[PDB]
Parts: structure tokens; sequence; C-alpha cells
């Protein structure tokens, strides 16, 4: 597993990012107190994860860049780059987690819910990324790609923030409206939302820093990521309810915030009327009775087997995407991807 | 007054922002939904205002371009600019009121706290930010000043943020810690929080949109523009307290909120043993009654005077500054903005 490999080496890097940006202090005593609270965000919230967003950057660039020309300094910024994935994440789940009520996250309690820290957390979760663009300017500001990789960090979080967008729009609290909660809005909500940050971002990145900046290399690239990205978030949908929290390290609250989660979707192509009077009594609130209710509707309706139908479907489906788009890449940056995300418990 | 005469013109090129961004819905109608709140997020946070940063950019521009090569399209470039910066300050308004608790912004209920936003409103605040950055991809990326202004209104996010995190731990909730409200610490945060963005980076737009990117040109500026900017926070903490609401738009909250505002730095430095004690049991706490009690402390050390003489001595030395530092630019630029921000109730 070429991830495995990476992996090492790549959380070994995190010191001397944490380092490098602790270090604005040197000129500037007065700010120590607010670095001191960044370097704390820091190990809080990019720490502690699975890395695979920020490792397929370096996986990738391995991949593309001929070994003769990943010298120190290369790979120094191919991990500096992962490392600016890892952070836009930590910044989208701080604050998603605020929006979400959720409660845990990565095998501990959320940054806001820590007593002490509550909505000061927003200021937290824009520091981090900030950090993204001080470290693409530390590193990379005279490489041919600098401004690539600026516009690329900009427009996937543009992006990403317009399905955080349809995702809240699409579940209102305090208002049980099913009929929303479509197939078609699924998929452009979990498009929009992740599958541009989590897929097409660090495989883009790696390929600007390699030189691969064609319009036609990056479409037919998208094609292949953006359906991975999809089937990512139908997996994590399917692990918000059923999914182990030891696994996770976090706890669902699909039903509870009332989402247009892929079990839903699921559900309501498959419900009698009764049932669907089931789901509209029940979804969308907090009392953990109602909560058990939609659960038993789902179990009842057989949706784990449905999503691992579908988890066997969509594997074809991108590896057949694989075989038509890849080229002129070479395939296993495609495929370490796609066995590290399915099968996926976590 | 230049800001008058340009005001006008100004303002009604929101409709056009709001049309060239709204219109990232042609090619992609399955995001339309969000695209329609974008619109109602910028039409309920980024006007209603003064554009008074907005506008400094434009006056700028306009003084520092010689007339022949302000044609129609720099012209709207300028404009474009200036919205930037006005879409910056709604995002950090928004982000900003969620974190202090506050309850009007500009003449209005804050926006998270109407029914149906609550904390969905993060988001809110983030594409705000998201729509710079479309902006000057959208008329500036042909110009040889793109990735000037992109690192400027990046490093000014950055210094902001960092100014919020010193005040946020200055404010600890439910801890009276009058001890580290020092001047010292006031002038660190304030120049972080409010100078940089407020003061240095408008002016600085338009400088480099001028073609002036010389450090030196750049450094004397800044040392006139930060300290503007120290007094004008210094101004915002006076009338959260004795400022008229139907003025400023907004209800107060920094004692509420435990903050180092420049009053209660000022009432440290004066405070008899039995005032501080006042002050101590007093401030920091939502309770009215304590609240009216530090305003009395404030009212019987004549700290509106004290405010009224830090005004003079300030106008002055920023009057100094402008001898000193504003050349080779012409002291209009700067003067414009001094006349704008002295004696303002608002
Ligand atoms: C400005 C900020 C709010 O923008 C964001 C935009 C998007 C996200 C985000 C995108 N994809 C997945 C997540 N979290 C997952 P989660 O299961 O919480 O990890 P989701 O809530 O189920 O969608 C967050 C987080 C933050
Ligand atoms: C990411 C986001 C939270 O970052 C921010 C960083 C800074 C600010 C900010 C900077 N200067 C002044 C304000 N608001 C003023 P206000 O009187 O609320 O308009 P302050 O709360 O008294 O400081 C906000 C707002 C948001
Ligand atoms: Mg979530
Ligand atoms: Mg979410
Ligand atoms: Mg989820
Ligand atoms: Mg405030
Ligand atoms: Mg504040
Ligand atoms: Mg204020």
């Amino acid at each position: 597993d070429v991830y495995a490999q990476e992996k090492q080496d790549f959380v070994q890097h995190f010191s001397q990012i944490v380092r490098v940006l602790t270090e604005d202090e040197m000129g500037h005593p007065e700010i120590g107190d607010a670095i001191a609270r960044l370097k704390e965000v820091l190990e809080y919230n990019a720490i502690g994860g699975k890395y695979n967003r920020g490792l397929t950057v370096v996986v990738a660039f391995r991949e593309l860049v001929e070994p003769r020309k990943q010298d120190a300094d290369s790979l120094q910024r191919a991990w500096t780059v992962g490392w600016c994935v890892e952070l836009l994440q930590a910044f989208f789940l701080v604050a998603d987690d605020i929006m979400d009520s959720s409660l845990t996250r990565r095998g501990q309690i959320c940054w806001y819910q820590k007593p002490g820290v509550g909505l000061d957390a927003i200021n937290d979760a824009n520091l981090l990324e900030a950090c993204i663009y001080r470290l693409l300017k530390l590193y990379c500001r005279e490489q041919p790609y600098y401004l690539n990789l600026i516009e690329l960090f900009l427009q996937s979080s543009y992006q990403t923030e317009i399905g955080q967008t349809l995702d809240l729009l699409t579940a209102p609290q305090g208002n049980v409206d099913l009929v929303r909660f479509t197939e078609k809005r699924y998929k452009s909500i979990v498009k929009y939302k992740t599958a541009f940050y989590s897929f097409y971002l660090p495989i883009a990145a790696a390929m600007y820093m390699a030189g691969i900046d064609g319009e036609k290399e990056h479409a037919n690239a998208k094609k292949i990521l953006l359906e991975m990205g999809e089937f990512f978030q139908i997996q994590d949908d399917y692990l918000d309810l059923f999914g182990d929290p030891s696994v996770t390290g976090k706890i669902g609250t699909d039903i509870q915030d009332n989402k247009c989660s892929w079990l839903v979707v699921q559900c309501l192509q498959r419900a009698t009327p009764e049932q669907y009077q089931i789901l509209k009594e029940n979804y969308g609130q907090k009392e953990a009775e109602k909560v058990a209710r939609v659960k038993a509707l789902y179990e009842e309706l057989d949706l784990p087997a449905v999503f691992l139908q579908y988890e066997e479907d969509s594997y074809s489906h991108i590896m057949a995407l694989i075989e038509q788009y890849a080229a002129p890449l070479p395939p296993a940056v495609f495929l370490g991807l796609a066995r590290k995300i399915y099968k996926r418990r976590k």
C-alpha cells in the first residue's frame, strides 16, 4: 500500500510545518500569544485523521514527477502542499462541526465543544485556512505553478462552500420537508461539498506541481475523481448511522440535523405510504427515540445491503472511468486512491 | 468631500457586482439555490454601511493614476477592487457579530440573529470571502498586479485574524482579568485586528493597481495608515458605549464581552483602588445593572473628555506623519481619509 509507505515521512513533516508557522513570531513578539493559540488549534485539529487527502498529493507527485527531479526541495514542497490540503480539511471540519452540532471528531470532543473555546472556534477555523496561503508563499512562491495552486485552493474552497450552502438549504431545522430529498439534489450537493476538495484538489495540486496544467488533462482527471468523491460521501453518510464510532472517530447527526443523506434518499425511493409517514414524523428531530425509529425503518428496508450493492457497482463504475480517462497519467495514481477508499469503514 | 463625490457611482456598481456573481449559475443550474442564497447574504450584509473602506480604493486610484489611463475598464476594475474590500468587511462582520454576541449591525438585526439563519451564517460569512477572489480573477487576472492583490488580500486577512485571536484571548468569558488590559496589549490588538485591513489594505490595493509596488513606498504609507487605524479602533471602542445607536447602527457589547477596549484601559490608568474593585466586580458580565455601573464609573472618570483630548492629539500626530511620509504620493490621498474619519460619530 503506497499510502502506508509514504505516511510516516508525511506525518513526520508536521512538526516542521508547525515550526515554520509558529516562527512568524521572531520579528513580532507582540503576536506571541496568538501564535501559541494557532499552535494549539493546529495540534488539536490537523492531527489524528487518516491523512488521506494530504497523502494523495505526495503519492501522486512521486508518481507524476521523474525521480531525477524529486530533489530534497521538491519533496519538501510536495509534503507542504499535502499539509495545505490537510489544513483546508481542518478548517472545514472545525466549522462544520459547529454547524452540524456535532459532539466528537477524530476520536475526541469537537474543538468548539471544549470549555473555553465555543464560538471562538470560528476564528480558529479561519486561521487554519490562512495558514494554507502562508505555506504556499513560504515554500512555493518562486515556482512556475505558484499561481495555479493558489487559484486551485481558492476555487476549491468556493465550490466546497457552494456545496455546503446546498447542504444547509436542503436541511432546514424544525421543518420536515422530505420532498426535497431526491437523488438529483443529493448528487449536486455532494459533488460540490465533498468531491472537488477531497478528490480533485489533491491530485490536481500534484499535477500542477509536475507541470501538468493542460485543460484536457485536468478535465479527464476530474471525471474520475468527482465520481470517486460522490462515492466517498455516500459512504460517509452510511457510516454516519451504521459505522462504529470507535472506527469513524465521530458520532452521527444526519437524522437529527434533517440532512439530505444518501440513506434518506434511498429510504424514500423504497418506502410505502405508511413508512413515509413514519419517516415524516421522526426525521430531523433531536429525540433519541425518534432517531432510533428512523434507523429501524432503514434496517427494515435493508439499506445496509443496498449500500453494499451500491459500493460494488460504484467501484466497477469508477474502475471503468479509470480505464477511459487515466491516460496519459499512470493508472496507479487513481488506483491507489480507489483502493484506499473502497471497503473503507472509517 | 471627494468621498461624497465618488460614492454614488460606487454604490451603483453594486448591482453589477451582484449580477456577475449570481451568473456562476448560467453553466450550472444545479447550484441555482446556493446562488440565490449568496445574493440574499450579499444584499443583507454588504449594503448599508458607509462604504468608506471600499471607497478609499476608488478615491486613491483616481488620485494615483494619470487621468489619461483611467479608461472605462480601469475604472470598473477600481470599483470592483473597492467592492472586494467591502466584501472582506462583510465576511468579518458577519462572523464577528456571532463571536461577540451582538444584536444589531448597520441599523438592523445581525444576520445570524435572524430566525432560520443562526450558525449557518458561518458558511455565509465564508462565501463572502470567496467572492473576493472570484471577482479578482474575473476582472483583474490579466493585469500585472493580479498576484500582488491576491497576496495583499490574503496577508491582510491573516493579520486581521491574528488580531482577532489576541482580542479573544485577552477577553475570556466568565473570568475577570483586568491585569491584562494594558496600553501595550491594546495597541497590538488593534494594529492587527483593525488597522491592516481597514486602512493599509485599500490604499495599498490602489497603489498596486497604479503600478506602485516598491517596498519603501508601501512601508511609508503603512506608517501613516496603521496609526490612523489605531485611532479608528479607539473611536470604535468609545462609540461602543457613548455613541448613539441610531447613528452607529449597532449596540455595544464590549463591557458584557469582557473586552480589552480603549475605555477599560483608560479607566484602569485612572482608577483608585476602590474604583478598581468596582470595575472588577462589574466588568465582563451580562447583567444590565453591572454594565450601567461600569459606564457610571467611566463617566465619573471623565473618559469622554479623555477621548476628545485624545482625538485632537491623535489627529495632530497623524497629520505630522502625513507631512513626514506621504511623499512622493499626493498628500490628498491621506488627507481625504483623515477628514473622513476624524470627528466621526458613526
Ligand atoms: C466555511 C466552511 C463552513 O465551509 C465548509 C464547507 C464544507 C464542509 C464539509 C464538506 N464535506 C463534508 C463535511 N463534513 C461531513 P462529516 O461527516 O461531518 O465529516 P458532512 O457534514 O456529513 O458533510 C464538511 C465544511 C466546511
Ligand atoms: C475569521 C473572522 C472571524 O475574522 C475576523 C477578524 C476580525 C474582525 C474584526 C476586526 N475589527 C473590528 C471588528 N469589529 C468591531 P465592531 O464594533 O463589532 O464592528 P470589534 O468587535 O469591536 O473589534 C471585527 C472580524 C472577523
Ligand atoms: Mg458534519
Ligand atoms: Mg455538514
Ligand atoms: Mg457526514
Ligand atoms: Mg464586534
Ligand atoms: Mg470583535
Ligand atoms: Mg467595536
